[PDB]
């Protein structure tokens, strides 16, 4: 239904917990193949931690248009586990609502690709890493990514 | 007291719980003709999640414009219910927050069509699906745009 | 020790709960023909619930000016009741940040007249409703719309 | 430590709890003395509540503008006591939130003087009402106004 | 790995909780000259509490510019524990929000360094002041300054 053969997709993504964002990254861009999208299109890039993906995605985007190669759209990834203190709830509060409102400073979908769990099991069974339970939720957002850059056009 | 035969709706619907979905969706059509909203103006598209209804309707209204059919009022409609991690928690808060701030961004009214259910009788009960409980939100989403394009002109 | 006299104060209360909307509304009326302020002077109107209020109270300010009958306050009155879903939380916390954004985008004292309660007990003791139990907070609303259209002149 | 000699701060108190609200502005009067501001540039303003403190300050800074006396520093200051219902944490959350952005938008320092309690014993203790227990809150946001408003001139 | 020889960081620290704020300045500090930035291009500068954060960070921004030596981004450094009371979370909530939207107010990187912690030893333990538990969160801010200000040209 949807054609991804003339997007680039960014594909911003966090350190913090890599072993289970690699496997999210990796679900996004095989959806992302499988719409058409070139894979010179898309690009990568890494931050430290979720915090730093609502700015990151902003000059990545800028950089993006710099080059000559802009992103059509972006998914910005990040896992964030519930620890012991309340740094998880403050976090996750105002990375989402960045993301959020970053839909629209920037003028490109911007696909909430964060992971809001309180243990390491829910967020690996959401990446897919647990065989026989739920899916990858990067595939997904690799769906998104490629509708929302198309269907209002 | 409401006439709304002069205005063009548009329903904009997340697919996730596609049955409540669709139950809300006729609920809100039901409503819109009952107030004589003509067929022809009652625009539906989808999104595929509720994180998609702010900016996928600030989309959708510009699609319209470009086309000459503009929309008088939007109902963005999504289902949410309480899973095992606080993914439920963040993507009502933000959605919530910009589905109201959209009323001023967008400078038409913005209906808030989303349930933010703990267990999916609850939303099945609010969608008019449980034969002897409570009603269909989505008739009420319906009464609402064509008051709130109308009742200040 | 406020004059109310040279005052238009506006009313715009939702219908849901109407027993203690009603008395509430009766309190604000009273309160402000306390201060000066004329009956005449004094515009109700209506908005399905609370979510519509925010916007509601742009449009009615927006509509008063175009009258040449201009607002020089206004008082936003919803009843919110928490039920067996989150509909609640997240109505009260996105409608309440906006009444009080509101202040400064329509340039005139937005005085905050939702009621937050647990029970319909809470919320007809806090409308004068209940004997001999605490006051109508309505009244409070009208006396603080008076001042806060007076004191800083 | 800091000279505010040339300084004219206001401040903005609430009248709820007003026995403790009095020891927090006694407590930012005598330490904004301590930091040499004068009597005459010390400006005393109050409204109702804590929810009208935001725009409060707005209209505040603005008739001190418009009398030639413009202020350097504001510390809205309010006491509020969690009740039965949520009225507490929602007035709490948009004031905190609107105060903090309230820095950005008039140009000048606000300091959070909003006790924010469980109890009322909290509060009077924050506000150095009990004897052989904690300081007064007040203090600080004297000192904080006065640092604020010249550390970084 | 990222060069910082070219680069100025600004470190913005409360007082509160001095012995922990200091050992997560130290940290910052370490960590900033590890990728090659200079002492004169480390600067320090304080505020009271971590409220003073995000406007002090903007007056210290707009201070440096003016003294000629600007900022390629900033850190600003907080500690707070839960009290009796609901300060804690009103505190955290609006700095966390504002340091976040202070990214794109100021066209720089905002490193969150607040530590959102219910009980002292989680303050100490994630700020290395703890043999043998976890790490000093500081060293990860200094990175995240350098990588931030570099990695998008």
């Amino acid at each position: 239904k949807y054609d991804g053969s003339k997007l680039r997709i960014g594909i911003l993504h966090a350190r913090w917990n890599r072993k289970i964002i690699d496997a999210l990254v990796a679900g996004a861009v095989k959806r992302l193949q499988e719409f058409g999208v070139k894979e010179e299109n898309i690009i990568i890039e890494t931050v430290p931690g979720s915090f730093e993906l609502p700015y990151g995605s902003k000059l990545f985007v800028e950089k993006q248009k710099r080059l000559g190669k802009p992103l059509d759209a972006i998914i910005p990834i990040g896992v964030l586990i519930k620890g012991s203190t309340m740094h998880f709830e403050y976090i996750c509060d105002s990375t989402t609502h960045q993301l959020m409102k970053l839909n629209f400073e920037l003028g490109i979908p911007v696909i909430f690709g964060v992971l809001t769990c309180l243990t390491d099991e829910q967020a690996e069974a959401r990446a897919g890493l647990i065989e026989g339970k739920m899916h990858n939720h990067g595939e997904d957002w690799g769906a998104a990514a490629v509708e929302m850059a198309t269907k209002f056009n």
